[PDB]
């Protein structure tokens, strides 16, 4: 008689926090602007972790939540088991006692057949800005799709309604990401 | 004082015919609808060669020109030197005396760093219809870009003004390509 | 009470001829010196086919039998289905009407998990002379073993008792192989 | 008039210690039995580090010196810069405060074109016991040679005269290595 179209949002997904052993529904983050970052410990970009802490500190009052997703698909730069990831950040790289000031989740794929379902959603929702997907070397997964994540520390912004709004290359500095987010927050 | 914007077309490029040893400017094909196909001898799709002959026969009077570009990047399915390609089609696959009834050019890359410049133009001018770029296996070139050719026997249509109009997956039968071209030709 | 040790020879194996559709037991070749060559159509070494014909002609009276085994594992240089291999040699490479004057068999693996059992025997029976197994590029099979065949047109000699005697690199000219075989035949 | 043949030993080589920033000639180890191990932090075998400490403790009085060589060629399981390797062992894996009780050196290749010269010597001096070199996956270097190291935690014993004596697969437990070394030490 009547068809009601049911629409997809970020709140349809969930993941296991690294530091508890407990599932976190993204419904927790209703009304918040969510920054999803795929992370790794042994990347040149790992140096930006304290910049991510600073971003989160600065913009928490504006309703920004940063979420970090370890992934070993990009140069095999997250080799650690889940229990090893936080100790590696604290004592190896960045080292110096570093602890993320935002929520990290269990390690998993962001591309290919076993990719996490939230990343399918994010990737299908927002195109990557570059025509470059990779080098012969960098692509390690199967199948390969035009909206795949290119590398460690790629980023997605999800609005306060759970619909993805924006995506940055891993090549964009955290400072430029902040500047972009600050200009986006002026709407609200 | 004044800037005149100079615009790119298919007529800006050229290639060496396989059967002469002579360069052919695509200016030759002014006012014609051009079907570019990347070809190979040892692909399952090689079976469609007689369908391409038939397409060309059927639509020559309507101003269609088919152009075939051997390429060894997709499963290494065009291993032959330029002199070996036509004998291979005639005597191996399809065999049976098969001769293409359209112009083939010298073998070269259609993707990656040494890709032919006409294929850069075509690929940048018309998106591929699928989000799937490949398998881990199928991608053999560097760098990898979202508008790369996926496989043997992918196809592009260029209008009578030299601007690319349409692109088909290698998965589309020559019959469906014909049907699509016949519907496009109704405008003229 | 008593154990009798049963010993392995070339006569324990068989393969399907390319040009019949019939199995050939290597027992046929009892009392003969057998030269096994893995072959391909689109290799630089394919040029040596007429040298193999000449070798076979010259040494048939001395009891030499040459056997050719198409294989697609080395640069994917034997892409043809079994029915396409002889036409490819005649009309493509070497071309010119070339027909092998020795027996070719159906195409199959010589290395890795699906290798032909006769090649396991040969490889395990006679070491390769070089410490070099390959480049990162050349090795295409799994698993990888120290006595694997390195490339197209590697060669093994089996004595008149079915025990392998000698193995040549693909880098050895057919002339040097002949010279070596002629010196070996002086024992008999 | 006269040629004197000059012979190669372990004392012809040197490497940079991880924990100093200083070169160590293997001449230091004259008259000692040297156990060379290629090591990594993120391997299943990394668990054997305390077994290596125990081996070294136990057999130091018998003149055994263990030497550890970080290498990132086997599953990319040593991603850390030189400064990160000891902190990773102490705080990540094995973790728990683990410090090696034997000398580790700077990270480098043990196979392929940029392999360390001491490993060329060792590998050329003592064959590996298995015919298996790898999987398609495990081999990451170029060129590939039959005496290459197969994986993390492969081992070589060098006698008190600097000539290599023995080599173990990475598949051999440290307990069996100890048992073998104890039986070898009975000669002296």
């Amino acid at each position: 008689d009547c068809h009601k179209d049911e629409k997809g949002t970020i709140y349809d997904y969930e993941a296991i926090a690294l530091n508890k052993n407990e599932y976190v529904s993204f419904k927790q983050y209703v009304g918040k602007h969510i920054l999803f970052v795929n992370v790794a410990t042994y990347c040149g970009l790992t140096a930006q972790y304290p910049e991510l802490n600073a971003l989160q500190e600065e913009l928490k009052p504006y309703g920004l939540v940063v979420l970090g997703f370890p992934c070993n698909q990009f140069g095999k730069q997250e080799p650690g088991d889940n229990k090893e990831i936080l100790p590696g950040l604290k004592y190896v790289r960045p080292g110096g006692g570093f602890v993320p000031s935002f929520q990290l989740f269990e390690k998993g794929d962001v591309n290919g057949e076993k990719e996490q379902k939230v990343f399918s959603f994010l990737k299908h929702s927002c195109p990557h800005p570059s025509e470059i997907l990779g080098t012969f070397k960098s692509i390690s997964w199967d199948p390969v799709k035009v909206h795949d994540i290119r590398w460690n520390f790629e980023k997605f912004l999800v609005g306060p309604d759970g619909i993805p709004v924006m995506r940055w290359s891993h090549r964009a500095t955290v400072s430029s990401v902040k500047t972009d987010i600050l200009a986006y927050l002026k709407q609200f």
